[PDB]
C-alpha cells in the first residue's frame, strides 16, 4: 500500500509515513522548523537506492537516512532546488528518511526515490 503523501502526525521514526515506493512521488509540507517530517521505504534485494526532495518553498532543509539501526546510511547535498543523495543497501530492510528544516518558514515539497526500493 504506498502512499503519495505524508500523514501527520510523522514526527518521529516511530510515526514515519510510508513505504515509499520509486514512480510514485509523495507530497508533503514542513510546516515550520519545529515540523520534522519521518518516512520509511523498504529494501528487499541490495541495491542502489537515490532520493530526490524538490524544494517547493523558500528555507533551508535537509534530509538524513537512516537504517533499522539508526545508523546514517545517506545525507542530502543541496543544489539550490533539490535535497539529492543516493547510497548502497547491502541488506535488505526499511531505512527512514528524516527530513526538516533548519531555518526557514514554510516548505512544500515532493519525494522522489528511485532503484532497488
Ligand atoms: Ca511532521
Amino acid at each position: 500500500y504506498p502512499i503519495g503523501t505524508e500523514k501527520e502526525p510523522n514526527n518521529s521514526k516511530e510515526t514515519a509515513s510510508g513505504p515509499i515506493v520509486p514512480g510514485i512521488p509523495v507530497s508533503g509540507t514542513i510546516e515550520n522548523t519545529s515540523d520534522q517530517d519521518y518516512f520509511y521505504f523498504d529494501v528487499i534485494t541490495p541495491g542502489e537506492v537515490k532520493i530526490d526532495i524538490n524544494k517547493l518553498g523558500y528555507g533551508g532543509a535537509t534530509w538524513v537516512v537512516y537504517d533499522e539501526n539508526n545508523n546514517a546510511v545517506s545525507y542530502a547535498t543541496d543544489d539550490g532546488q533539490n535535497l539529492s543523495g543516493k547510497f548502497k543497501a547491502d541488506k535488505p530492510g526499511r531505512y527512514y528518511i528524516h527530513l526538516y528544516m533548519f531555518n526557514g518558514s514554510y516548505m512544500p515539497y515532493r519525494i522522489n526515490i528511485e532503484g532497488s526500493v
